[PDB]
C-alpha cells in the first residue's frame, strides 16, 4: 500500500512530499512500477497537482528518493495562473513513473528533443485527487504538445475506479461521455504560459489526439528509454538523482536511502497571494 | 466599518454570519444603505458566495437580522454544481441590500412576478470575495433572467478598488476587457440548475446585457419595492422577517435586536462531500 509522508506546509518552499511503500519512503520516479496490469494497459499514475489548484508541484529529479516539490521561478514559488475559463489545473496532473522524455535525442514524430522528465498524464475522472497519491487508470489517448519547443507528450487517462471507467475504451469516448474537454485541453496547454511572457505552445498533428493503442506505444518507449537512464546507460543523465531501494540490478540501489527520509511533520497550509486569484482573459 | 460575525463552522447547517457595523450586528438586508455614495452611484453589495465555489449561501428573509445561511435541499446543505467549463461560481456573487423582487406584481418588462429577494449582483473583479463582506462597487449593466419563470434581474458590476475599475464605465467596457464573459455569463445562469432537475432557464431581451442607463431604473424601483415593503405598506410581506435596528421610522424597527444576536463562535470549516467535485457536461 502506497501512502504519502509530508513534510512542512503547502505552499512553503520546505514543503516535500514523499510517497511510501509499506511505510517506507521509495522514490517517486524509479521504484514505483509503471503497470498496475501490463497485459490489460493499466498503469500507475503519481498524482502532483489535483484539479482546480495553481501551485506548480513536480516530483524533483534531483533530490534523493524524487520528493514532490513546488517549482520555483528566479527564487520564487511558482502557480500557474487562471486564464479563462480555466480555474488553474483542469485535469487531475501527474506523470508515469519509471518512465524518460530523453533529452538527448530528437524524437522523430515531433523532431525535437524530450523535455527531460517521466512522461505526463492528464487524469479526467470526476474526483479530485491528492498530491502524491498513487492511482491505477487505462490509457485513452495521448497529445503531442511542443512545450517551449520541447516534446512533451500528454497521455489522456481515467481511474480505474470512476463511474464512467467501463465505458471509456478509446479517445472516441472522451469526446462522447467528455464534450468539449480535447479541445478545452488544447487550448490550456497552448496558453497557460502567456501570463508568465511565454509564447503560446504548439501541438504537433494540428492538435490532434492520438489513440490508445498510439498511446500505448509511446508510454513504452519512454519506458525503455527509462529503463536506459537506470541502469546507467544514458550519454547524459542531466543531474538525475538515481537513487532508488527496489531495483538491486541497479548501480544506484540503496536500501539505506530509506532510513535517511526525516519524519513526517504535515503542518496546515500556508497562504496563496491573493494575486493568484486572478483571471486572464487572453 | 462593517465587519462579519461567524457562528459555527462553514459547510454545516449551523453557520450563520451576521453582518456587523461598528461591532453590532445589523439587518444584512434592511440596514445596509443601498447607495455608498448616491451622488456617484456608488452601491453597496453584500457577498453571499465567493467566486469559484459552491455552497449556496444567500441572506435570509425569515431569520431575525436575515444572517447569511446556506440553502438547504431536503434535510441537507444546497450546493451548485460545476458545469463544464465553469467551477462553482464564475462571479463574487451577491445582492444589493434595501431592493427587492416583488412578487405580488407582473413586472412590465419581464412580464413575470419578482422572486421575493434582493436584487442579484455579479461582482466581476479579480479579487475572490469572502461571504458576509460590503464592497463598494459600480454599476455596469444588468440582464433579464427568467429563473424557473421568475423576473430575477442580474446586476453586472465591479469593485471601485479593482485596477480595471476606472476603464471599465458602462457595459461594452466589459466584453472589451473581459471578452466572452458575459456570453459565459449568459450560459453559466441557462444551465446551472439541470443537474437539480430542473429546465433551462430563459433570458428576455434575448439575453442581452442592457446598459449603466437601464440598469439604474431597474435598481431604482427595486429599491422602491423595498421602501413600501420596511414601510409595511406592501399588500403582503410574504412571512419576511422585517426586523431592523437603523429605521426608527419604521414599525418592525427595534434596536434590542443586535443584542439578541449570540457572540461570534467561529469554528474550522468543515469538509465538503467529494460528490460536489464532480463536473457535469450539460
Ligand atoms: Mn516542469
Ligand atoms: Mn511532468
Ligand atoms: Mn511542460
Ligand atoms: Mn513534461
Ligand atoms: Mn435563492
Ligand atoms: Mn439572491
Ligand atoms: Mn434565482
Ligand atoms: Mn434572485
Amino acid at each position: 500500500t502506497y501512502t504519502t509522508r509530508q513534510i512542512g506546509a503547502k505552499n512553503t518552499l520546505e514543503y516535500k512530499v514523499y510517497i511510501e511503500k509499506d511505510g517506507k519512503p521509495v522514490s517517486a520516479f524509479h521504484d514505483i512500477p509503471l503497470y498496475a496490469d501490463k497485459e490489460n494497459n493499466i498503469f500507475n499514475m503519481v498524482v502532483e497537482i489535483p484539479r482546480w489548484t495553481n501551485a506548480k508541484l513536480e516530483i524533483t529529479k534531483e533530490e534523493t528518493l524524487n520528493p514532490i516539490i513546488q517549482d520555483t521561478k528566479k527564487g520564487k514559488l511558482r502557480f500557474v495562473r487562471n486564464c479563462f475559463p480555466h480555474h488553474g489545473y483542469i485535469h487531475n496532473y501527474g506523470a508515469f513513473p519509471q518512465t524518460w522524455e530523453d533529452p538527448n535525442v530528437s524524437h522523430p514524430e515531433t523532431k525535437a528533443v524530450g523535455d527531460n522528465d517521466p512522461i505526463d498524464v492528464l487524469e479526467i475522472g470526476e474526483t479530485i485527487a491528492y498530491t502524491g497519491q498513487v492511482k491505477q487508470v487505462k490509457a485513452l489517448g495521448i497529445m503531442a504538445l511542443l512545450d517551449e519547443g520541447e516534446t512533451d507528450w500528454k497521455v489522456i487517462a481515467i481511474d480505474i475506479n470512476d463511474p464512467l471507467a467501463p465505458k471509456l475504451n478509446d479517445i472516441e469516448d472522451v469526446e462522447k461521455y467528455f464534450p468539449g474537454l480535447l479541445r478545452a485541453t488544447n487550448e490550456w496547454f497552448r496558453i497557460y504560459k502567456i501570463p508568465d511572457g511565454k509564447p503560446e505552445n504548439q501541438f504537433a498533428f494540428s492538435g490532434e489526439a492520438k489513440n490508445k493503442k498510439y498511446a500505448l506505444d509511446i508510454i513504452k518507449e519512454t519506458h525503455d528509454s527509462w529503463k536506459q537512464l537506470i541502469a546507467g546507460k544514458s550519454s547524459d543523465s542531466k543531474g538525475i538523482d538515481l537513487t532508488n531501494v527496489t531495483l538491486p540490478d541497479t548501480p544506484t540501489y540503496s536500501k539505506a536511502a530509506s532510513d535517511a527520509i526525516p519524519p513526517a511533520s504535515l503542518k496546515a497550509d500556508a497562504p496563496i497571494d491573493k494575486s493568484i486569484d486572478k483571471w486572464f482573459f487572453i
